[PDB]
């Protein structure tokens, strides 16, 4: 698939840089014609065919196609796509308030109230991803963004389907690997993939919310990693002292090495506490 040749300059003005990564820098941009503000994502290119730098053009299109079917209020919405020698560009919607990580590092320790509001747009969002198979594969804090962080209730969006995938077999198997401290256990064993690893990863994104430490982060990556298959973490009292039991019930049953026994999206939205690249170099 094909997209926009012009220049994006012709098109758009860039501004302050939002976010850097591997094969990817976002900057804030401007459209001429309309004066609406966005988010562009400008994604590396391959090469040459056999090339590991830059992202290949069957993963650029895969993250382009989920992003074209997908409109929520807790999910970006993709606005055009302009292409170049060395780019694809993104032009998505801007999510002004940054992101959950730098506002979780910025306040630090938030209620259980304030930890259940995030969490229900994350969920609402992730049950609506689910419900078109798509598999996200990489939620963690810095892929949530806050639409303005000064409000008492921050309203979020989920970022970044770089690695996101339609799950239309009941699970996929690829070369899938998020970040290690959110990846569940079938993802460091290097096993088919489906809607459940999202899962662990909210039982993840939940423990840290709670308490403003992370479950299974070890002092190298290799730990970490042994430290999700292993299922090795346990709720500090330090950490935990005044957290609901109700609320580790919770995490407790995401946090779950066979796929088939963890809660599922719908689960997870039924429970009472709710209910109204890998290496080291
Ligand atoms: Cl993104």
């Amino acid at each position: 698939t094909v997209f926009r040749q012009e220049n994006v300059d012709d098109y758009y003005d860039t501004g302050e840089e939002l976010g850097s990564g591997q094969f990817a820098v976002v900057k804030k941009c401007r459209e001429k014609s309309t004066g609406l503000q966005y988010a562009a994502k400008f994604i590396k290119k391959r090469r040459t065919k056999s090339s590991r730098r830059g992202v290949s053009r069957e993963d650029i299109e895969r993250e382009v196609s989920i992003l074209k079917e997908i409109q929520h209020p807790n999910v970006i919405t993709l606005h055009e796509v302009y292409e170049n020698k060395t780019d694809v560009i993104l032009i998505l919607e801007l999510v002004a308030g940054g992101e959950l990580f730098d506002f979780l590092a910025e306040k630090e320790s938030l209620t259980e109230e304030e930890a259940t509001e995030f969490l229900k747009q994350i969920l609402n969002g992730v049950y609506y991803l689910h419900s078109l198979q798509i598999a996200h594969f990489d939620l963690k804090p810095e892929n949530i963004m806050l639409l303005d962080r000064n409000v008492p209730k921050p309203r979020i969006k989920i970022i970044d389907f770089g690695l996101a995938h339609k799950i239309d077999f009941g699970n996929e198997f690829k070369n899938i690997f998020g970040t290690p401290e959110f990846v569940a256990p079938e993802i460091v064993n290097y096993e088919p993939l489906g809607l459940e690893a999202d899962m662990w990863s909210i039982g993840v994104i939940t423990y840290i919310l709670l308490s403003g430490a992370s479950p299974f982060l070890g002092d190298t990556k290799q730990e970490t990693l042994a430290n999700v298959s292993a299922v090795n973490y346990e709720f500090e009292d330090e950490y935990f002292s005044n957290t609901s039991a109700l609320a580790k019930d919770f995490i407790r049953r995401l946090l779950v090495k066979d796929p088939k026994k963890r809660m599922t999206i719908q689960d997870s939205l039924q429970h009472p506490w709710i209910k109204p690249p890998q290496f080291e170099k």
